């Protein structure tokens, strides 16, 4: 059955994966279908036989253990091989020289780089598929895929859901990517954020265009929480505020702990792309609704399906 | 035959491997039996087919090439897959967040961490087996296993042996772990150490309880050496002494070179957990009795058998 | 057919690969033959089944992504396993201790080390084959092999060729190694270099002995370029010159860009061992004659064949 799905046509095949804007609702539906079978296969066989003759390089100019190890494990559980490039402390060879070098060894490269334009360098020069693992934190498409997959799997549907984004919605680009992916579905969105860290006007206008913008609030109210199906939290960082007083104030209001979960639904899904500071208290980690570690498991099967589609 | 042994019941199966205190004489006998077959299998096939669908993460917060590469090679020679997590220079994500992340990718994690309590964090939070590769140097259970295996294999038995521990017996915790493992057998122990760096009273009292304590000496005498079956050396570090004069004095007395081996038995086994400074001179490396590199080979088969038992 | 070639006798089998001076014209002919089949196999199967039960360690004391990842990918595309040792920032264990440790885990080690004498340490102490990935930049034998292979493959022959070495021919040791490998063939050599950075007298005298030295020039003339079949460029580094003025002067004269390629042949092969600074302009990267990335692909198949011969 996975064989049939992977034989089906896809925009992923032999393609760079650089932006969520490349892919359709149909593309993601197939990805999630294959992801579902990837999980069943792994439960049965552990290491599958899909990409046995393929080699993936991972090329992370800044470390992200959660992302790089996810791709390594996905590739190896597809039966493929991985070559993780040591992240140097360096000044060094140009990105395009390194990519063209590694393209002689591997069939695809996962690239994470602090320059947003790194995706344009990859497009111009790299003769094998490049998967964007983070381009100056502008986009992180497989994080967007796994976030959406997490919602679908935790709550079973997409229609009728209310999603509450809380924290730094200006710098929290995973929110923007997920807002783009949500344009097809009949959802409602609540934006809880300091006034300084609200969504960029273009992303807000995306929600307006879709008839999805429900409420905008500085405060994480019992009322907002009471109607939340998905509480998607972002990291609030001190550099976003000139004064410490304001920074700690906003943190204390937004901290997700038992004091705030008591206003949520029994079925609210608490999500966080991670790393976290203290915006989600450790005391809630064992709560049913704490889904930010299931998120990582969902990402494995999503990236297995992505790698299968790209390199098969 | 390995298949039969691995089908046999074991305390290792699906278990954390955190302390030598978890396991019995029977547990270790089975481990060593399987280790013996692991060596035969490797000699015949190089890479076996025991853990083909399993994935091991190695998570070393401080480097130990001898330990991490041993586990990587053992896992891969079992036919499994390995994901070695780059040791960062970092301040970073909490240990429990990282473990729960990597548990979504792998079936077991080998963890080395500078906090002794890291084993308690792993117990509370990690939903897959964690193997302790060193917890603030308090314990290193697979080092204890391979040390004991080395003795069994080099000398053929455990009964009637005299073991001489030399060096820093206060901070040299591999000695303490091995003393615990030796409680079942009819051995005699000689402790050669500066008075400041003698065994902790509890560990000494362990030897007394077992009727194994033979002699305690500041000097590495021709008499002590003449009755030594196993000379287990530890690193003496300058920080253990306020003055340089005392540090160099103790080093010169304890240095194992041809000048000191001439008093040993033709069959004395010279062991060292490594890394070494100068307490074992390079001139003895090619001597039959120099077993600290065979130790590493023995560790490979011991860790192959451990990984097989835990994850099969 | 690869099976027959690999069954054929070879100086590579079970041997250290430390210097180009170890191997004959016959040895290299077989290597290149096998390399050719390695490429066909990879095109068909991606990952072959030649070294399925073998384990390669890569041990790089200074990073060289192009070299270490090439060996990793070659080993894995032979169906073998790889254990890449993290390059530390460290003061640490002696080289011989580390090698003897890793020899207990792997069947061969690729070693790159800043001490030229590291090859002598490996010879004395390491009980498995060591492949020299760079010994204080004195030798880099597999780079020499792939350079020669690149010429053979790009131009089809070795007889009648004119090779032009340009840049730092004093510190550019890949030139010296390639000059040694070229002693069998009827080639002519042009040496374009500043007078301070000319070839060492012994290497020049090698070319004289072989009846291959054609011309020595400070300037990269239209005449020299017009007769060049292979333009092998080396990096010119500022430390080679006391004054910046001279350094930039020599760089501007030697920079390979369209302004200089217009004097070359339509068939001139532009080679560079890499990394490059600006001595080969990015504008020529898409030119047919720009072979420094095909070089890397050729290196993969060369190292596949080398690893097959050593460890089969």
């Amino acid at each position: 059955p996975l064989q049939e799905m992977l034989a089906a046509p896809s925009s992923f095949k032999k393609s760079h994966v650089l932006s969520v804007t490349q892919f359709t609702r149909a593309d993601l539906h197939l990805l999630f279908q294959i992801a579902q079978e990837m999980r069943l296969g792994v439960q049965r066989e552990g290491v599958l036989d899909i990409l046995r003759g393929k080699v993936l390089c991972t090329l992370f100019y800044e470390p992200s253990t959660r992302t790089s190890a996810s791709f390594d494990a996905a590739m190896q559980r597809l039966g493929g091989r991985t070559i993780p490039i040591q992240t140097s402390t360096s000044k060094g060879e140009t990105l395009q020289d390194t990519l063209r070098t590694l393209a002689c060894y591997s069939d695809a490269i996962v690239l994470r780089h602090p320059d947003e334009k790194c995706v344009d360098v990859a497009k111009k020069y790299c003769p094998v598929p490049v998967i964007n693992g983070g381009n100056g934190s502008k986009e992180h498409p497989t994080q967007a895929f796994l976030d959406l997959f997490t919602i679908r799997e935790e709550l079973g549907t997409m229609q009728g859901l209310t999603i509450t984004f809380v924290g730094d919605l200006l710098y929290g680009r995973p929110v923007h990517s997920l807002v783009y992916l949500l344009r097809h579905y009949q959802v409602k969105v609540q934006l809880v954020s300091p006034k300084a860290l609200r969504l960029p006007p273009a992303v807000r206008q995306q929600l307006v265009d879709a008839g999805q913008l429900l409420c905008e609030s500085e405060a994480l109210t019992p009322e907002i929480l009471g109607r939340t199906d998905v509480l998607y939290c972002t990291r609030v960082q001190k550099e976003r505020f000139p004064s410490l007083a304001e920074f700690e104030a906003v943190k204390d209001s937004y901290r997700i702990d038992y004091s705030t979960l008591k206003y949520a639904k029994p079925t609210t899904v608490v999500m966080h792309p991670l790393p976290r500071n203290e915006e989600v208290a450790e005391e809630v980690d064992f709560d049913q609704r704490a889904a930010y570690f299931r998120q990582m498991c969902y990402g494995l099967y999503c990236r297995m399906a992505l790698l299968a589609l790209v390199m098969s």
